[PDB]
């Protein structure tokens, strides 16, 4: 069994599972996003996959990058039939500067870089390029649901 | 298998809806109408139990459209099998302390605005029932035996 | 049938099972740490388990101290290969306080017990074997990637 990949841009790269004993398929993000303090998007990431029926994929965090920064990720699942791109529902959750302003900004890895703009602090900045989430794939089950009265079964 | 049971635990309650057999989950409705203000915390009945079958687990989750378009967060739930009780949605509205401003609208969970009752907090949501507010994905789960050793030992692939 | 766990310390403890129709185990810290309003920690279970290839461990919270308390535990992805003493990502998420200190501390049960020092309102103390996590293992599908041009069936 293989999964269909397709790259809907030049800036799209395949998602990678390096290491045999990874659970997941690493994700690139596809734009260069600039993120405040309490800013959502949805980061694009150019890619498309088709998920055979009977799986559900979790487009899901980094520990390093959950764990390093106030970046957070939703957990996206991906249906069978979604054949579109792939987007990283993304949050910068840092407290807003209130005024403070740096020429840097954060990385996804938790240093500064030298930015365009003098951007408030707590601004993360996302390279296209950068290793931003992992797809695992998981099994899953879909009955039909009947309503009954009562369980035939035993916060 | 290929069956699922459920109990609607009220008039209130609706059954969860597995919209395209190519969905993975089934959307999951609320059974109240929550009025959630910022910062504020709760957990939204649904008045469904299900009956899953040993071997798996419920993932009571998020939809995304909710998710990116509005402050609503919801912690997911892991629904254990023989759990018949009433399925909570662990929610809480994420949006900041809007301090004074007040406005005589409420966010839906769709990101818009409705004329309210009350001139309530900006930023605050109303979760109406009967809303498509999160989904149930079901999946597989490997519950072995738990063995305490002083070294790994190598293991075969599943 | 069978999960390999190796305790790492004298504070670790074995997860267990809870009524064994449970999907996961839950997870006990095995450090005592104290965080304030919008800090963030990796607690220390000091156990590692060793996961075979063809599944994944999704170290998540508890409904009760998720719904109950301002602690925030992202999902840990336990990969195959990993053998290492597992942590708990977890945030206090509580408002920055105003400068508001008590003589108490929130537990993850949400009740207040006395501290030895006065801290900051919404602070809360992670106990040494405090039921803090779950361990949920569930199969995963890892295929070889083929890119194409256009999708079939
Ligand atoms: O909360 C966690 C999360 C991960 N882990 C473990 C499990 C996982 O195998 C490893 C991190 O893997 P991830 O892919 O989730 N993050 P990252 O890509 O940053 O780590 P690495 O560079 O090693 O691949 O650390 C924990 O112990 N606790
Ligand atoms: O973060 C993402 C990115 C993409 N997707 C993709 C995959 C998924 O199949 C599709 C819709 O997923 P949801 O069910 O979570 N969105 P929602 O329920 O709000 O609307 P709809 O089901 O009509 O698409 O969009 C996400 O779900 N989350
Ligand atoms: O959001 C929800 C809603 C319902 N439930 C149900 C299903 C689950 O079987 C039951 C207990 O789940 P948890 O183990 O994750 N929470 P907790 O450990 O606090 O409760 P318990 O002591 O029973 O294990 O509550 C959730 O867990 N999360
Ligand atoms: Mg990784
Ligand atoms: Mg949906
Ligand atoms: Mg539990």
């Amino acid at each position: 069994n293989t999964l269909q990949v397709r790259l809907l841009s030049e800036n799209a790269r395949m998602p990678e599972r390096n290491h045999k004993t990874d659970a997941g398929y690493d994700i690139f993000s596809a734009e260069t996003v600039v993120l405040e303090p309490q800013e959502k998007a949805v980061i694009k990431t150019d890619v498309a996959v088709s998920i055979p029926e009977g799986y559900v994929g979790l487009l899901t965090s980094r520990s390093g990058v959950s764990s390093k920064t106030h970046l957070v990720i939703e957990t996206g699942k991906i249906d069978a039939g979604y054949h579109g791109n792939l987007g990283i529902n993304i949050k910068n959750n840092a407290i807003a500067s209130n005024g403070y302003i740096t020429p840097g900004v954060f990385d996804i890895k938790g240093e500064i870089d030298l930015s365009d703009a003098i951007r408030q602090y707590g601004t993360y900045q996302i390279n296209e390029g950068d290793k931003l989430a992992q797809l695992v794939i998981v099994p899953i089950w879909t009955p039909e649901l009947k309503q009954v009265e009562e369980f035939e079964s035993v916060f």
